[PDB]
């Protein structure tokens, strides 16, 4: 539906999954995002609802070194701080 339009360092992290646009649903961006934290690890096999982003662009575009993947709104939070009109 609604199209959003990430800030330059978040879409280097879309496109270096394959993405080429520069607007997006939010859910093509979680999309991305997932595609993102499984091909770099950014978790522990023992804490499967934690993204570990400490040390990655991510933690740095998001502002926080963990992140838990059942706190939705805050995941919108931390998008919408790198989005730009
Ligand atoms: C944080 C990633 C977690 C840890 C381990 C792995 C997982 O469950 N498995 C399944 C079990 N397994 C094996 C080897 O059998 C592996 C450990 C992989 N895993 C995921 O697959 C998850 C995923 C992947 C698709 C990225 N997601 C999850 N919530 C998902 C469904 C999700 C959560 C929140 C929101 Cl708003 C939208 C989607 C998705 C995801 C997408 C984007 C972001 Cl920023 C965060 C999370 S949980």
């Amino acid at each position: 539906e609604t199209l959003v339009r990430p800030k330059p360092e978040l879409l280097k992290l879309l496109k270096s999954v394959g993405a080429q646009k520069d607007t997006y649903t939010m859910k093509e961006v979680l999309f991305y995002l997932g595609q993102y934290i499984m091909t770099k690890r950014l978790y522990d096999e023992k804490q499967q609802h934690i993204v570990y982003c400490s040390n990655d662009l991510l933690g740095d575009l998001f502002g926080v070194p963990s992140f838990s993947v059942k706190e939705h709104r805050k995941i919108y939070t931390m998008i919408y701080r790198n989005l730009v009109v």
